[PDB]
């Protein structure tokens, strides 16, 4: 998994986005 774009497009609507072990938690508002 990605650890920018992931959080990246997590940003969008003020998410975010945590890449671990090959995981990203994308966590929106």
């Amino acid at each position: 998994v990605s650890c920018e774009d992931c959080p990246e497009h997590c940003s969008t609507q003020k998410a975010q986005a945590k890449c671990d072990n090959d995981k990203c938690v994308c966590e929106p508002i």
